[PDB]
């Protein structure tokens, strides 16, 4: 059989709705706004976007 | 269940109405008279705008 | 709540009276004769105009 | 309030009477002159013209 | 499903009635007769026109 | 067989409807007239045609 | 003989019909409409073309 | 005489068909690609050809 | 065999009924009149002819 | 002996009847009207006809 | 003597009939019609004669 | 006297007719060509002639 | 010695009777008419007589 | 003394009779025509002339 | 005293009857040509004068 | 008093005549000519002035 | 209260009448020259004054 | 007090008659003239005179 | 006082009588008959006369 096998909340605690996932979005936001200030090219903003779908798909690999 | 899960606040503190939010708007504007005086082109002046959509609808997908 | 979140009076430092609008604005005349001079053709002394209107409408964003 | 914020005297630098838009107005003299040489129309004497007003109705928009 | 997906709004601030719409045709009013006295040929004051017809079927597409 | 395989939603992400889509097609559009007036030539709004049929005809090649 | 000669799936995971082959492709299609804009000339457009065939005709020789 | 000498089998886990060359010419194929869109030049497409060679010829000089 | 071969409707975009072959033919008349008001002589009201044979004959070399 | 040699198809891709030989003599049918309509004079109509043999010939010597 | 010398086939993949000469010499045709169309001036259409005599008499060199 | 003095026949791996002399002059050839579709200026298919008498009278030196 | 000194056929191919030496005259011809006709003088036509003369008395210097 | 004094023969491979003489006189002569018909004005075909008599009296000072 | 100091013959090495100065006297010749044809104006052709005087008289200065 | 003080003669050797103010002065003349050859403007052999004069009235420093 | 608090002095040091305030000054006039005649436009020495005033207003913020 | 503060003659090194205030003026003449000879306008010979000014008004603001 | 302040002979080097003094008014007599006569028109003779009282009256100013 499996050990240490456990609990698993430890998903809930990086999964969909968290606090680390709440700041590793907005972090994503901040410095891509900043990264296109001071350049002023868009493929930048759209950085945030292959955030948001990275996450996503990638959480449901976990299990 | 979730752990470390918390407060939230942190999003009040990047969020709409915000210190960081007021200051890196800010920024936009005076670098972008910037880059524009040295060149006089008008795509700059309305790269503020893409700021003042991209925040907008960036915050709503903290949630 | 929000935290950080401060003083604004930053605002108050950039914002319509401010000392850096005072200074960002007379460069766009300056460097506006100038770029006029060395050519001598009339949008340019208008791009005086943009910054007027950039820099008053964009200051009523920032809240 | 405001920081930063100072003196103005940069005004009274760069103002009505001064060092710098004494020569910015000798300039559009001398190369006024000269673009008229080379070529022999006049819109460019009257160039000189568009300087004496732009500077005048610029400055007072600093305050 | 689709992500990111969102609102859009977006559409309704580069829409029909906007402030980008309504800045980028005036300045094609504007750099229009510019290029017009200039000049003096009348194809260019019609360079407005096709700016009127670009933007309305332009925005269709958008969907 | 295949891993990490997935889903497939991201092509629902950035496909034929979309919030990607729609903003890489508007960038066009305004960038287009820009590019237009600052010199009036007409071979500059037929690129928006090429953008309309390059990723219709490209999406189709995902699959 | 041969070790670790496994499996192969491996070529299943990134092979003709895959989901990293899927992405590849569509960063493709993404900038490049990006540098076609930024620019406008077309041999970019056609740099997706050599996309396509690189990885059709490159994926038959991992056998 | 000689010692350790063993097996060779080594030579066909390393060998022409095996699974090592077989992850080391994909990996030349997908980061082929990659510095190519960042990029778009083409000699790089080509270093996927010199990997076939130099593998190739290469794997005949271990006898 | 051939690939991206795709479809062809691109062949229906630009074809004998379209959108960009309805405007390219528009233009060759309302500039036809210009250039033939701003002189007066008659080939140039001919050369809304050399327009339509060329197009037709034109798009049927594409297949 | 040849290595990467391969297929061909790639040829075919690019050959006779394909899709890249397509679209690149129907820019040179709708570049060609433009260029001829802001001139008027007639070689570039027949700019398109060298297009047509230079292709023609020229993919014979690809063998 | 010679070490490491070989084969040589190394001159078949690169030699006269070959993948890679194929494609070096396809490229030659399909930027060198589109600079051409882009300007309409014809020493590039002859452009590719001198890539057919290069490759040419340049691989006789090899041995 | 000397030592390690050896043989030479290093001379003969690197010498005249060569293994690495076959390559290092094939990718003059190869990237010769390279660079100059993508400018089309001629000096550069004459950067192949200054390499093969490089390496021709700099071989004679090693003696 | 000389090196690199060859062959010579490239004297073949640009020689007499050959491909770009048969296009290079049929230009002549064909704008020679054209720019006959939109002035009609002749010493145009006269000027194909130059091309085959100095083509012909050119190519005798090559050796 | 001198070193690396070597042979000459570089000169034989750029001398009078030479493969690089040869090719940098026929250039001469193919656009030398070309920027005649292009224009139709005789200096340029007496352009050739002054590279007969250039390389001509310029070799005899490499000595 | 002077350590170091030698020989010279390194002026040998690259004084007047030399192997380097024998190569960079028919770089200026052979790139003379070149940007010649590519232009036709004559002061490039007087380009190489400069370089026979300069090397002389400057070669006198190493003592 | 001064303690390794010494001999100078390091002075003599990088003194007026020495070995390394001979090498010094003979790369600029080199690439000097390089310089201007890719380039032909003159200031740079000019150049070679200001590098006599700055060593002569350089080395009187030295003491 | 406050320790190391100290003197100051400092502020004399850096101060209006200083040493270090002094060369900042000068190489501001020294290499300002410089990049004028290298490029001859003026507004560089206008970048003079922007020095002047700079340090001026900015040592009174000290206290 | 002040410290470092020194001498000044650093002031009589750059002052008015000094060696690296006669250098900067005699090349704002040799590279004046230069300029000039390439182009043939004058605003550039009067290049030299605002640099007499510049130095003169420049060095009394040190102190 | 004064450091670094020399010599001055640096002035008779590039003083009245002198090597580049020499060089620098030759370049004007050559290239001014140059571009007179690929134009035929005379202010550019009268342009050597310009340069004889330039260099003439700059000199004295080095003082
Ligand atoms: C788990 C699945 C993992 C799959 C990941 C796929 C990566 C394959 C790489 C493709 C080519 C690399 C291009 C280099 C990048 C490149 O050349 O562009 C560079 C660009 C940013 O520009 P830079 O500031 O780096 O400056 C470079 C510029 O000069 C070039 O325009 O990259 C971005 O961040 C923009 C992203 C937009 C492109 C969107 C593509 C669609 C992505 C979708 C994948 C979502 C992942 C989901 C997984 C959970
Ligand atoms: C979260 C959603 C992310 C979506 C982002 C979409 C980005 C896709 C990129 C499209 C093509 C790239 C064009 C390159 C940029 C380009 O070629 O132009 C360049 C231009 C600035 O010009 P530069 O100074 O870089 O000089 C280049 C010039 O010579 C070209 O005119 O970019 C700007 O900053 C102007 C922006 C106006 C264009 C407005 C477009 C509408 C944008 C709306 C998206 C809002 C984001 C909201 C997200 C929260
Ligand atoms: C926050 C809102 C942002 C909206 C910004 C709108 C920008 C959209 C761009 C429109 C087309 C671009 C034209 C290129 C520019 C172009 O083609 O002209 C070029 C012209 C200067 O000429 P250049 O020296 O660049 O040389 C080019 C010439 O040969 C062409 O005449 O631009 C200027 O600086 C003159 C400005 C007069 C035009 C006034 C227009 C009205 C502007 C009002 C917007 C105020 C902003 C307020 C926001 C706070
Ligand atoms: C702050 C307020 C800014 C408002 C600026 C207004 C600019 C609007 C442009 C109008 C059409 C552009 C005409 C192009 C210019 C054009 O086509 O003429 C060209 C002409 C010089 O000729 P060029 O050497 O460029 O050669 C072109 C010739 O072939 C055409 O005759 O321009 C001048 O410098 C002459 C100025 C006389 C014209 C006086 C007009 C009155 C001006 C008053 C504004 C004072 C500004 C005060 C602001 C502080
Ligand atoms: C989305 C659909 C895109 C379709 C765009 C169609 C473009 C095809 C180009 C046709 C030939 C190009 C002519 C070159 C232009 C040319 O030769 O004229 C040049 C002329 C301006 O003259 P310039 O100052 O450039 O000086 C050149 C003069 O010497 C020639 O008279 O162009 C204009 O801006 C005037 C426009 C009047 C012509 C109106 C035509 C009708 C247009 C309708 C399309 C509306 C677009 C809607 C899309 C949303
Ligand atoms: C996936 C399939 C990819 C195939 C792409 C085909 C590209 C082949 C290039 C042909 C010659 C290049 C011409 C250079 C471009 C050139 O010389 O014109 C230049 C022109 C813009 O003018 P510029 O501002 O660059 O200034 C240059 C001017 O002086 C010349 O008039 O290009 C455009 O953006 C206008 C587009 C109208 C032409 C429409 C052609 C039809 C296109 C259809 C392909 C759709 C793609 C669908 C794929 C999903
Ligand atoms: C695909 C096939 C391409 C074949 C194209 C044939 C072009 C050969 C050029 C012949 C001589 C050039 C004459 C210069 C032009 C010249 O000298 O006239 C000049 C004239 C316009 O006058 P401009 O305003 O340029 O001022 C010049 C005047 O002073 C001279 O009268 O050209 C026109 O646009 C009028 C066209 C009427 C002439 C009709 C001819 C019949 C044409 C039929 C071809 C249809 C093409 C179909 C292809 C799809
Ligand atoms: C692979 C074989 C390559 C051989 C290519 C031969 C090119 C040799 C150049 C000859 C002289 C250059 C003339 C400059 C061009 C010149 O002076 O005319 C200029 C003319 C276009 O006029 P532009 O708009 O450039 O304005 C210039 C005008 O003012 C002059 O009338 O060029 C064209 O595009 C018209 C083409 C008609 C001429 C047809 C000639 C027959 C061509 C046949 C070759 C087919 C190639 C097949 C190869 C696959
Ligand atoms: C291995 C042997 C190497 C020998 C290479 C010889 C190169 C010597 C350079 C001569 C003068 C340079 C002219 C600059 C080029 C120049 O001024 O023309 C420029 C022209 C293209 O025009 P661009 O687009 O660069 O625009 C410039 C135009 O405004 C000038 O018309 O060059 C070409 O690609 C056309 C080629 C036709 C000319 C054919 C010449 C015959 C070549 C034969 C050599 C075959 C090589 C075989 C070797 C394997
Ligand atoms: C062992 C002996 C070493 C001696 C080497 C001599 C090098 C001296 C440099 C002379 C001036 C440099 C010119 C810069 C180069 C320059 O300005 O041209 C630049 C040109 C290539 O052009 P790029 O692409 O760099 O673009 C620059 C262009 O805009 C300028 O046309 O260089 C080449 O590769 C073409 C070579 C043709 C020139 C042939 C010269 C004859 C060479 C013979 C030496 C053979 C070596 C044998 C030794 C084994
Ligand atoms: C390799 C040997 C090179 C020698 C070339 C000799 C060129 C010397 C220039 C003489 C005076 C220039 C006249 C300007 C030209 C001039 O004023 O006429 C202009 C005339 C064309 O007229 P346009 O259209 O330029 O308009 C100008 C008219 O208004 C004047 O009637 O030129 C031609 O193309 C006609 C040619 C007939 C003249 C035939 C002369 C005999 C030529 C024989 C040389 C054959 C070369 C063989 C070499 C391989
Ligand atoms: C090594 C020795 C170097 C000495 C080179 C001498 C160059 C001195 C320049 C004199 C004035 C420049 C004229 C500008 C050129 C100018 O104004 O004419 C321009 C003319 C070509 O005309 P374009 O197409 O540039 O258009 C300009 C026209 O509108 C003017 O008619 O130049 C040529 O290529 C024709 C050559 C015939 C002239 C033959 C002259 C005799 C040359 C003999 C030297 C042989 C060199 C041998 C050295 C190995
Ligand atoms: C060691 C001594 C160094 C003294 C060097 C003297 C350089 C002083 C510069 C004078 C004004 C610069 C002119 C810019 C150059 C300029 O404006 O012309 C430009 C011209 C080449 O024309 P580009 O292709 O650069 O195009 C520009 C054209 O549009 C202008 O006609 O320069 C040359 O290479 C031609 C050389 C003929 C001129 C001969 C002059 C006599 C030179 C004698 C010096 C021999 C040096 C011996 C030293 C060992």
């Amino acid at each position: 059989d499996l050990l240490a096998g456990g609990k698993d909340d430890v998903k809930a605690t990086f999964g969909a709705d968290s606090f680390v996932m709440m700041c590793i979005i907005i972090a994503e936001l901040i410095v891509g706004v900043a990264m296109y200030i001071r350049t002023k090219n868009l493929l930048i903003l759209l950085g945030l976007v292959v955030v948001i779908v990275f996450t996503t798909v990638g959480l449901t690999f976990i299990k």
